[PDB]
């Protein structure tokens, strides 16, 4: 069995789709690789019509929950037995109501359950994320759902107080796993949606997302 998806590129798999893979100190499982110019990536995370419910707790952003033909997360555990301790390059590709699309791409390492499957952030990388005051040794963000939250003030969850989970370096940056949403709502629960601050704004709620991964 092959270890990643790349694997499955390197011995000349074309299609983009469901493969039975095997990396090291895990048991097989099926992940979606996405086959490209650039090699192949591991689909983590694929959103595109509100019919799976992303508002989960610890334990399902651990296993991996959703569709794997529909939406879907994959699951931090299958995720880091990809990537193990490997600098990996993390792909976000995001869509609004009118067709455009935005395509970013950061270079990450991801621990695993121990450091709660912190991302490690250089300083140059958490720049390209908004982050203007940053030691050189860098930034690791915890995953975060409701009832696993580490928002370090005592009244404060960030989790709890949005929808999903996600690596909260701030509540409002963004996050791929919110609600989904069509049209307006009666704001307060545009707090909740799916956004990337940057592109569209805090209170923008996405079409569609995808997040990718390969190491190095």
């Amino acid at each position: 069995l092959p270890r990643d998806c790349q694997e499955l590129f390197q011995v000349g798999e074309r299609q983009s789709g469901l493969f039975e893979i095997q990396p090291q100190g895990s048991p097989p499982f099926l992940v979606n690789c996405k086959m490209t110019s650039d090699g192949g990536w591991t689909v983590i995370q694929r959103r595109h019509d509100g019919s799976v419910d992303f508002n989960r707790p610890w334990e399902a952003y651990k296993a991996g929950f959703g569709d794997p033909h529909g939406e879907f997360w994959l699951g931090l555990e299958k995720v880091h037995s990809i990537t193990g301790d490997r600098n990996s390059r993390l792909a976000v590709q995001l869509r609004d109501w009118d067709g455009n699309a935005e395509l970013l791409q950061f270079s990450v390492h991801l621990g695993g359950e121990d450091t709660a499957y912190s991302l490690q952030l250089t300083a140059p990388v958490a720049g390209q994320l908004g982050a203007t005051t940053v030691p050189p040794s860098g930034l690791s963000v915890p995953f975060s759902t409701w009832d696993q939250d580490h928002d370090l003030r005592r009244d404060k969850n960030c989790a709890k107080s949005l929808s999903g989970g996600w690596w909260f370096g701030t509540c409002s940056h963004s996050n791929l796993n919110g609600q989904y949403f069509r049209s307006i709502p009666q704001r307060q629960k545009l707090k909740k949606g799916i956004f990337w601050k940057t592109w569209r704004g805090r209170y923008y709620p996405l079409q569609a997302t995808t997040m990718l991964i390969q190491p190095m």
